[PDB]
């Protein structure tokens, strides 16, 4: 049940220009599919499968720097290191960083953020 | 205004098989209604009412373990302990855990996660 | 790349009564537009531009205190202090608090919460 651990949160654009998607639902499928693919690959190499909860969102920033009025379509990916499956937090933390950089590449992103946050996880099973 | 406290985050499936829901909006109403019900019950017993902000999402994991392509419908519930209403963080923390386990039961979930995160809350009123 | 910093999270209502909005998409545009406006103003005074990732949500609380069945439309705004643009975490933290109070005023909110959370940011560029 109880355990002090890490959660991650990744924010990424959806590059509608490159992928030609027109709805948020399409962008969520795009990013979900890409994550499913690269997490699987990395799982078959390290036996660490990093799941992700993904939410659609909009990022609001300066219109002078090219943000559309009221914000730009983005996706947020979150996940947590469950010590029932994760034996080393550092190996997991390095795997997340690896997947973050690969997601940035697959999504053709100029920038991407990956945060880690200390969290106390309760897992009911 | 300022105060160092706890926030919780709960991730749960929506069990479309059990409840026969076909849209995300239906799943959000389902989980919102259940939470409204059990938080009320627990409030009438402990005088602690735990509110929750709920967001629809998708959880992406291995397709070999039964995840649909691009992810499975989930809901995220978040909330924070406001010291203007919460006199003991530990009683609140135990009440959240109680509601988490009850939500897992009402949602017929095999598993469920409940995290607590240290946060500095500013409450403007 | 690596850096220990702060993230913020703001939860706000959308006051459909005041603004006469009928869809979530309308409420997201409303809040996105307001944030874009006040962050720009504050940027031109302090040279700190605070971006925000915004998500629609519902807040579930007691129906006796006026919450609709299954929850009330809300918006969640999140952001992070990137030390590549933020030279003083305290000036940034004060600017977020400033924008939070201004957003509360522009949204005609009785209450509003603003949380800060310690986070380790990895910025890929």
């Amino acid at each position: 049940s109880m355990g002090k651990t890490l959660r991650f949160e990744i924010v990424s654009g959806v590059n509608k220009g490159y992928f030609h998607t027109n709805s948020q639902s399409e962008s969520l499928d795009l990013v979900g599919g890409i994550w499913q693919k690269i997490a699987k690959e990395e799982f078959e190499k390290s036996n660490i499968y990093v799941s992700a909860v993904i939410k659609p969102s909009k990022t609001v920033y300066n219109q002078e720097w090219g943000c559309p009025e009221n914000g730009e379509e983005t996706v947020v990916l979150t996940g947590v290191a469950n010590e029932e499956f994760v034996d080393d937090i550092e190996k997991w933390k390095d795997t997340v960083i690896k997947l973050a950089k690969e997601l940035k590449n697959q999504m053709k992103q100029s920038t991407l953020t990956c945060e880690f946050i200390e969290t106390e996880l309760h897992y009911f099973k």
